[PDB]
């Protein structure tokens, strides 16, 4: 299921973000 999208940085460093 889909829910909030977080961008990771090269398999590391992610910026969760729900909206």
């Amino acid at each position: 299921r889909r829910w909030c999208f977080r961008v990771c940085y090269r398999g590391r460093f992610c910026y969760r973000k729900c909206r």
